[PDB]
């Protein structure tokens, strides 16, 4: 297939993993496009991430759109790594946030977030959770409120001095301890989650056409006895040694998006240096579409 | 495997469907041990059901309960054919209510019948939807109640000048459309049922493990609208035109005993006669296990 | 423009109320395609009302279900009097129950009538509310209960030394008193209607488009007080003594199907002859469309 | 003051009691004025007991409705001993059921009332509560359901081979023991009532400007234990043996409307004679005032 205003080929990590690049012209045009919207007028008025979007998927003559939902939605897929000609660079930070903006609402709504106080979150990293030498465990977000979580975007803004720290991802149907977890007992019992009012609600779950799907954190997840405490060890061990986890890097200027219902993901420990700098941006929500 | 007290083969019809037998020892010593307790006592004191099931239990040496627990729960299975040699003829009607009782007591607990007031009912039919040349279409019992009914009881008290009238049963598994229907968008679709208070149910569920079950009839099944009401005249004719469909002669002291989550039931056209007369018993409940 | 499967003119009364009528062609084999359900099968399996309304509807090549919505719902008509060639007889009633049961489940669905306890209700008048000089008032049906009846259809089954007793009809743009009625200042007030649980609702309300809609009868509304009874006393009166009223026969096979929002309905007195025979069928219900 | 179209007096027994009698010209031209209106048109269409009364209000110059209201809620009057001239026998009875509907309905309105099924009821009596040497005791109506009835009408249609038997009625003002009762313990507790859902409410509470009124029937009233049954007991005697109460012959078409909330009424003992006949209507209700 060949796509007007951008191209598409599997990731190097996993076919499930599609990578989405928008060439020099949609880029140039997109931004052209939307410069009378700087971040602050996206951040003040909602229609405007919908308008954003609009302009990027008429580059694509209509194309984008039914692309980005058919991908997430495919069980077998379900995640894209995108990124545009001509964006890579931690001073185009701005254009990076319209660009994964006008994505994201193509496909859904990107929920308020309570670290920034907006409908995205960025962090800057420099040299316990915070442990270099640590890994940041497999996990589902969303799990601690009452409204699901269908996506997570993960976009690297900038990056310095960084060996390692790829994002990790796991996609059930690639997790070979699965159906030992999803057939257990507990499987599918209410439990408490609780960030530091609480909701309760099972680790397993089944999509509409009955195929198990997660909603896991081991944080926020509240074991109420020991039966509960012990397996909830044991799948936390299942997850974090399983042979099916990709690893994946981010370069400056790209962002991972994923169904957040049937992949889970972290991210793999990194060198610490003295001159180390990361920067993220995050944003996570539900789909919508007609 | 030999079991104490009673054995145990496939039907004809399906190796899903196994024939248990009392023995005539079993028969004669549990009729002995429950013979101070008339029927009517049954019916008064609802713990004297449990106690009948206690009693033939331990005639079979505490075999009984776990291998009728196994049989319905298992999906490969859920049906049961069950008699006791020397109880065949409508002037055992009362011991044929007390074998029945018994066996659905170890298993849970058969609910309040409207059409009796009582926990069984007894109806007796002699020569539009009474006609003989119809087909009583496959469904699912208890559709229009809140509350799940997880098994049905249908058992043969008398039989006269009766030509055809096979109880008739379908295992969702042996049904060659199950996949094109419980894919269909309407299929987890809460609907309307009602009796001649309504409740909202879909047609189609999963169990615990993600596989299908079915809440079905056609005569309390509500369809809003166009939509709703063509999709269910279909559903409806490619039930009724399965090849997987089970047609079981039920002798006289013999009952069915099903799993009416993943097992749907109807009964055969016969042939009118003057003289016809069949009598039945149906009980419904839940399951309930230690 | 030329329909396949039917014409459709305008009525002598008014441009407002259009005049439907199936070919023979169309009505036999209609009444071929739908002899396998009786009845009675429509009054079991709500499904098959749905489905008898399909198959008249592709006996039209898919026009008629469209024709049937736009008209109903075009404020400019909103009624239609509809029949079949070959079908205006006594003898056919069953035939009859069928066509306007076929009709009414393509534009929604027909609610269960107390007064048959089924989803259409049959009448029979033979020789102080049944008096034949009497004039039945102009009215809405359904403003005694919770949700709004968008549809009411009357079919004439038979009619026997009959004169007079037309079918009233009143659209609201054609009523020279709506205007100072709609704005007095009781006309959006909630007002108590009962039947002989109590609901609450206006006389008027407005239609999307902010356009004046009504629920009212004489019978069933309850005026708190002075104040409110003098005023629908008075609306009564301007209803009964419009000159935008129609007077509509309704022979024998036909049937008036009109938007109950913006349409009142009533009957002309009669004289009173031994040998008297006027049958009715109804059917009321809800609007619902893809 | 001269009033238009009717006269009013104090009765014999009390100032509190005034006779209002319509002149026979204002009974003439309301008979003609309502004559299109059976009593069967009231009972069917609740507006024309309001339009009824507008009739005969405009008949007395818009004068009956303001004295109706200040005399009914005037705590120094509230009764009414009510008449037309010419109306004055049961052949008349559809001509005093619409006299007394105009009049109530000029107040507030009339409830339904359950022994007829209609907005009022009658009654007949000929020769242990329907002993006629037994008086029934003072009380007020409406106490066993939620909503307070301000209003009671009783109105003679018929009398024959009758001694005694006036209404008795006691004012509160009149009531000797009020002070003790008024101000016991007791007095304001919430007892339960019920006919034979509950109600609660206190035997006494008070009026807007801190004045004692009543809600008590022996009858219904039920104490919870003895010190309230006992006190009950008491209040009874010190009711029925009451120096303040009035005895009041209601004669053939004259009718006794009196404020609910400080009148109490009951009727007297009277003379058995096997060709008694007594009929009367009654009409409770609730004030509404512009
Ligand atoms: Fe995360
Ligand atoms: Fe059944
Ligand atoms: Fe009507
Ligand atoms: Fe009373």
């Amino acid at each position: 297939q060949d796509y007007s205003g951008f191209t598409l080929t599997p990731s190097a990590q996993s076919p499930r993993l599609l990578e989405l690049t928008f060439t020099e012209q949609t880029t140039k045009q997109f931004l052209e496009q939307v410069a009378e919207w700087p971040v602050q007028a996206l951040e003040y008025k909602s229609f405007l991430r919908f308008r954003v979007g609009k302009i990027l998927d008429d580059l694509c003559a209509n194309q984008l759109q039914p692309l980005l939902l058919k991908t997430l939605l495919n069980r077998a897929e379900g995640a894209l790594l995108i990124n545009a000609v001509g964006i890579d660079d931690v001073a185009q930070a701005d254009e990076m946030v319209k660009l994964a903006t006008a994505v994201a609402h193509l496909i859904g709504r990107s929920n308020f977030d309570a670290m920034s106080g907006q409908y995205y979150a960025r962090f800057v990293v420099k040299n316990y959770l915070r442990q270099p030498h640590r890994v940041m465990e497999l996990h589902n977000d969303g799990t601690y409120v009452e409204e699901i979580t269908d996506y997570v975007l993960m976009m690297k803004i900038d990056e310095q001095n960084m060996q390692g720290g790829n994002s990790l991802l796991l996609h059930l149907d690639d997790w070979e301890h699965l159906d030992h977890y999803f057939r257990h007992p507990l499987a599918r019992r209410p439990m408490r989650f609780a960030a530091p009012k609480d909701v309760f609600h099972p680790v397993f779950d089944v999509d509409q056409q009955g195929r198990p799907v997660m909603r896991y954190i081991d944080q926020f997840v509240q074991p109420k006895d020991f039966e509960e405490g012990v397996w909830l060890s044991e799948l936390s061990d299942a997850i974090e040694t399983s042979k099916g986890i990709l690893s994946v890097p981010v370069p400056v200027g790209k962002f991972l998006l994923i169904n957040n219902l049937f992949w889970l993901h972290g991210r793999d420990r990194f060198t610490p240096h003295p001159d180390l700098r990361r920067e993220l941006m995050r944003q996570r929500g539900y789909f919508a579409y007609a």
